């Protein structure tokens, strides 16, 4: 009945809708621009809305979108987070000045994301839809993973998604496609694809390839080619993420350490 995260809905003024349902609003007390997720008072997604709120309370990491407060006493239910200025990483990359957002910057963004994912790995969470679209950007190439796609692993290492669930085939690991099973390893695969998105400045993965065939191509060892101007080390990491066997994919700890060193090395140059 008492929750520290619960804030008065009074202290929030809405400014502008951003999608969906998400708004740019203002926490008036702190004169702070915030992001506010909400829902229609006629929805069955109330339970999962609240579950994700609860999850986000447990989450604390620089490269994970920070929860600020909630309004879960009566409709409309709010989840308030910090406001990421530039929106998602996909559109950012597509619209960016590539002279500004160059190689070392891409390395930096990958490093940040892998930090967030290592954190989740440690905390027994998995992200159900890890992609550039669900990474948000702030000033100085700050990247944060959107935490609404998070699921906690209560037992074991494998989250089974609800029966008949749609999933982004090109981002989805083959064991997830075949069995609806998501491990942190599945997220490692997805992160590989995200690396591809970053390197290509937001190209659609497996471009031109009919979705129906995708799985079958992966089974027969087809992987996306190294993007133009992508360092061979990075591509090697991408292929490592796309190992057929989940057990052969690296951990996000390994991945993050790799990108950390690579980034420092590029920073020297
Ligand atoms: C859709 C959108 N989001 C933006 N920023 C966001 N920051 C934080 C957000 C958020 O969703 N947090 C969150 C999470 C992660 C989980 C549960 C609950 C919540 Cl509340 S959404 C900015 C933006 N644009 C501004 C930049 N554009 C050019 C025009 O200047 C157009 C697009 N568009």
């Amino acid at each position: 009945n008492y929750d520290k995260w619960e804030m008065e809905r009074t202290d929030i003024t809405m400014k502008h809708k951003l999608g969906g349902e998400v708004y740019e609003g203002v926490w008036k007390k702190y004169s702070l621009t915030v992001a506010v997720k909400t829902l229609k008072e006629d929805t069955m997604e109330v339970e999962e809305f609240l579950k994700e709120a609860a999850v986000m309370k447990e989450i604390k990491h620089p490269n994970l979108v920070q929860l600020l407060g909630v309004c879960t006493r009566e409709p409309p239910f709010y989840i308030i987070t910090e406001f990421m200025t530039y929106g998602n990483l996909l559109d950012y990359l597509r619209e960016c000045n590539r002279q500004e957002v160059n190689a070392v910057v891409l390395l930096y963004m990958a490093t940040q994301i892998s930090s967030a994912m290592e954190y989740l790995e440690k905390k027994n969470f998995i992200h159900r839809d890890l992609a550039a679209r669900n990474c948000l950007v702030g000033e100085n190439h700050l990247v944060k993973v959107a935490d609404f796609g998070l699921s906690r692993l209560m037992t074991g290492d494998t989250y089974t998604a609800h029966a008949g669930a749609k999933f982004p085939i090109k981002w989805t690991a083959p064991e997830s496609l075949a069995y609806n099973k998501f491990s942190i390893k599945s997220d490692v695969w997805a992160f590989g694809v995200l690396l591809w998105e970053i390197a290509t400045y937001g190209m659609s993965p497996y471009p031109g390839i009919d979705l129906s065939q995708v799985y079958e191509l992966l089974e027969k060892d087809y992987r996306m080619e190294r993007p133009e101007g992508c360092p061979e080390k990075v591509y090697e990491l991408m292929r490592a993420c796309w190992q057929w066997n989940p057990s052969d994919r690296p951990s996000f700890a390994e991945i993050h350490q790799a990108f950390e060193t690579m980034f420092q090395e590029s920073s020297i140059s």
